[PDB]
């Protein structure tokens, strides 16, 4: 099913997620709804928190053809290096984009859809995406990186939409 993405200033987006106990059939069902919502909203990644599900689950799919799924359950950052930044938009901040400073390279460890642990070295867009989803699980949004004035402008611009 398609799940409802929370938008600022919904306080639930600021909720820190607890680890997934064991990857079971219910966890795997949450992974599907998440992917389904991700593809529906034309997003390249998604974290459970945006859907009001407070567990450490993240789905990412960067393929043009939508057939290269990446599941990150209980992800942990092992190492990071460099700086970079692209204009990022967030489904929770409806239709806004901004350049956000991010580490250029990251090495993580996580459990896949079957609960099997795996390590991953990411660079480029994958590295930035992982960082942005992981931020979600800890109640953090890309605009938190911005100045008070920009955060203010983002908040006021979002506040003109959501209706329509
Ligand atoms: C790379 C930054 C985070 C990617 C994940 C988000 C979706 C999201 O809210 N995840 O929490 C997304 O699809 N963002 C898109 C996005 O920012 N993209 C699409 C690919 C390129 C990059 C824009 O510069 C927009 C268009 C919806
Ligand atoms: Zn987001």
């Amino acid at each position: 099913s398609v799940l409802q993405v929370l938008h600022i200033p919904d306080e639930r987006l600021r909720k820190v997620a607890k680890p997934v106990e064991e990857v079971n059939a219910e966890i795997q069902r949450i992974v599907d709804d998440m992917f389904e919502t991700m593809y529906a909203e034309e997003g390249i990644g998604l974290a459970a928190t945006q859907v009001d599900i407070h567990q450490r689950i993240i789905v990412i799919d960067v393929s043009e053809n939508r057939d290269e799924r990446l599941v990150l359950i209980n992800p942990e950052l092992l190492e990071k290096s460099g700086e970079t930044g692209i204009e990022e938009g967030c489904l929770s901040i409806p239709e806004q984009r901004a350049l956000v400073p991010r580490a250029e390279k990251v090495k993580i460890r996580a459990l896949d859809r079957d609960g099997k642990p795996f390590e991953l070295e990411a660079d480029g867009l994958l590295a930035i995406c992982i960082q942005h989803e992981m931020d979600h699980l800890v109640g953090k949004l890309f605009m938190d990186y911005l100045s008070p004035l920009k955060q203010q402008r983002i908040r006021q611009k979002v506040e003109k939409l959501d209706r329509l």
